[PDB]
RNA sequence: GCUCGCUGGGGAUACUGCGGGCCUUGGGACCGGGAGAGGCCGGGGGUACCCCCGGGGUAGGGGUGAAAUCCUAUAAUCCCGGG
């Protein structure tokens, strides 16, 4: 019963604000798409541009 | 010699006292560029912790030398968005 509730869950796909290139960075499950509202996700500067200087700042 | 105590006169001016004059070293006042968790009043913040509401998940969490009381199917511990 439990596996059956995990298979209503679909996948979204995140993408990165306007002035940021607006790359993807990932995805998350969910089954009602209004409940993916106000998340938060958190992705180093090295991730959006490659350079292994910038690697310690998070967005 | 003792009753070391009193009293009439004369002399001296180093020290203490008293009166006058003149100083700046002790102390105080003022000006300059700086130092400091010294005090009082107003404003703006930092993580942390506790409670409440909403989403996920399901059987333990907590604590001791070892345990038990205690919290948890009215959904806890743990994770996320808010007050
Ligand atoms: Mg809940």
């Amino acid at each position: 019963a439990a596996k059956d509730k995990w298979k209503l869950k679909q996948w979204y796909v995140i993408y990165a604000p306007d002035f940021f290139g607006g790359v993807e960075v990932g995805l998350t499950p969910a089954d009602d798409p209004e409940k993916v509202l106000n998340r938060v996700v958190e992705v180093t500067l090295k991730d959006i541009t490659g350079d292994f200087l910038k690697g310690h700042v998070k967005l």
